[PDB]
């Protein structure tokens, strides 16, 4: 399945770069909504020798949904066929991740920053605010490792090479 | 000593020559879609590498994994992976030796728990999946065909030796491992 999802790539490749991903979007979308549904999304695969069945498209879907709404939208789409990053980048943020994850359940929370980071404002608003800047457009207090990992997509795409990534990882966050 | 096994020395000489599907389709004199010692043999000799009967035959019943007796192309193409150099063995000794917390030969779910954390995975984040599973399915791509959260160091070398193959110079190899494992 992330074997299929990965010979899609390979196959955008082959000239597709993301605003050419968006030109490939509507070409999925036969009804023109806008997004892509379990079935729309298979049978387009199947034009591109690529098989799997109404179950596995809809596991794919809902993988890459991230608001729920049971169809992929360009957003999600975009997100879905980035190329995915080298291990060794995955690997710092992922090093980095635990360490601003003192208690290490797994997300970052305004209680994790407590003792690491500090009329009107208050205290943990403040830290709150930080949170916030890690987080996903839409703040809910809670950072995972996938929008940690979004976090950095940016400038992990502006830098050539894993070492420059890493480099700089390790000295953000004194690793 | 201690640990030692005694193994044939001229046969590894022959076997590195050899090295440096068309091939085996080449060797397969009789179309059976898979080697004759033999066959083997012949193949060896009109190509100036020799060997005897009895050694033709030694490399057929060390690389004839399923026993049928003869070498098909699987089999053969994992004869021909050069052997590995100490660099490459002592990362993936390494890597091993990191992972087997317990230190009982195998690395297991409950090895990797001490090692990683699976928490902030999305699968385990969505309600999916649980951290275990998580583990569990990390430790199969090491594992044996038959997966059953074991993973002994010969399973953990199999893996390794395709993946090995593909990378020309130890030092690619080496700083993949190191920067994979983080050792
Ligand atoms: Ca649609
Ligand atoms: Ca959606
Ligand atoms: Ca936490
Ligand atoms: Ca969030
Ligand atoms: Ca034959
Ligand atoms: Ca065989
Ligand atoms: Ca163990
Ligand atoms: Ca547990
Ligand atoms: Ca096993």
């Amino acid at each position: 399945v992330d074997a299929t999802m990965e010979k899609l790539r390979a196959q955008c490749l082959s000239r597709g770069g993301i605003q050419g991903l968006a030109r490939f979007f509507r070409q999925l979308d036969r009804d023109g909504s806008r997004s892509l549904d379990a079935d729309e999304f298979r049978q387009g695969l199947a034009k591109l020798g690529l098989v799997l069945d109404q179950a596995e498209a809809e596991g794919v879907c809902r993988k890459w949904d991230r608001n729920g709404s049971g169809t992929l939208d360009l957003e999600e789409f975009l997100r879905a066929l980035r190329p995915p990053m080298s291990q060794a980048r995955e690997a710092v943020i992922a090093a980095a991740f635990a360490k601003l994850d003192r208690s290490g359940d797994g997300v970052v929370t305004v209680d994790d920053l407590r003792g690491v980071y500090s009329g009107e404002w208050t205290e943990d608003e403040v830290l709150r605010r930080f949170l916030d800047n890690f987080d996903s457009s839409e703040k809910d207090g809670q950072v995972t490792l996938a929008e940690f990992q979004d976090y950095y997509s940016g400038v992990s795409a502006s830098m050539n090479t894993d070492e420059e990534f890493v480099a700089m990882m390790t000295s953000a966050w004194q690793l």
